[PDB]
């Protein structure tokens, strides 16, 4: 059922998820687990939602995928205090993805597609 872009995005998503072994970013954050969340965070995102979007072929480019990844991390760093596991893990994931999906890495990949 898959396409080349879907396989590349599944690769990036798997590598990001390895950083979150307990699955704190695996499913949506609800108001039950996080008080007032829907008041503070306008556009929720999580790794499960991203996987579903890849499978449905909703992402046209690495840029569109990268935007959801950063949104997920940015929501966590805005809602949670800096002394929490959620804030610190989000900062770790953000750094990982910026390295993995840099313009330099994407250029090397594009050169290998010749
Ligand atoms: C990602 C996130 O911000 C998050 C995940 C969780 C979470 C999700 C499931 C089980 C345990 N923790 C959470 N709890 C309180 C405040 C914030 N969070």
């Amino acid at each position: 059922e898959s396409t080349p872009i879907q396989q590349l995005l599944e690769h990036f998503l798997r590598q990001l998820q390895r950083k979150d072994p307990h699955g704190f970013f695996a499913f949506p954050v609800t108001d039950a687990i996080a008080p007032g969340y829907s008041m503070i965070i306008k556009h929720p995102m999580d790794f499960g939602t991203m996987k579903d979007k890849i499978v449905a072929n909703e992402y046209k480019s690495v840029t569109e995928f990268k935007a959801d990844f950063k949104l997920m991390c940015d929501n966590a760093m805005t809602y949670n205090r800096p002394d929490t596991v959620y804030y610190k893990l989000a900062k770790k994931i953000l750094h990982a993805g910026f390295k993995m999906m840099s313009k330099e890495r994407l250029l090397a990949l594009k050169r290998s597609m010749s």
